[PDB]
């Protein structure tokens, strides 16, 4: 139960990925939620928060509920920036309506995980107990410059 559930090899598809918001690039075009695919190359390769605030959010609907047992977080640069996601909190539901923040069992207080600290490098984090559900959110909590991130997630079908 570790196998990556589709990000980065288009399994998961745009449809799928939607955000609070979206900044528009120096091309035109948007840095889209759907973008935020690890290791993704090109102008605009990562999702990128129009506004950098502590009420932003990616969200992945993954149809079904799967279970979860963890995820990777990518930065970005782009031209001169250098943009990352330096600690977050997660967030879960299997509706999509109602959301769960993600604690460890006795916490009053949600949890958060240590993001990137460059551009490039990966920065896996496990989750224990492991998220059972169909909707996950990633919740920036700080940054380096702007909030963008690329990311894949790591799970399997549950029976």
């Amino acid at each position: 139960c570790s196998t990556p559930l589709g990000m980065e090899n288009g399994k998961i598809e745009n449809k799928q990925i939607t955000a609070s918001s979206f900044k528009k690039s120096w091309w035109g075009d948007y840095w889209e939620p759907f973008r935020a695919r690890l290791n993704a190359q090109g102008r605009v390769n990562a999702w990128q928060a129009k506004a950098n605030n502590n009420k932003q959010w990616l969200e992945i609907d993954l149809l079904k509920i799967k279970k979860i047992t963890a995820i990777i977080t990518q930065g970005c640069k782009s031209l001169s920036s250098e943009m990352y996601v330096k600690s977050y909190t997660i967030h879960y539901s299997e509706q999509g309506v109602e959301w769960k923040p993600y604690r460890l069992k006795s916490s009053m207080v949600d949890k958060i995980f240590e993001g990137n600290t460059n551009t490039k490098g990966h920065v896996k984090n496990f989750f224990n107990p492991p998220i059972i559900s169909r909707f996950i959110r990633v919740i920036p909590k700080t940054w380096n410059q702007s909030i963008t991130l690329r990311l894949e997630l790591f799970g399997c079908d549950i029976y």
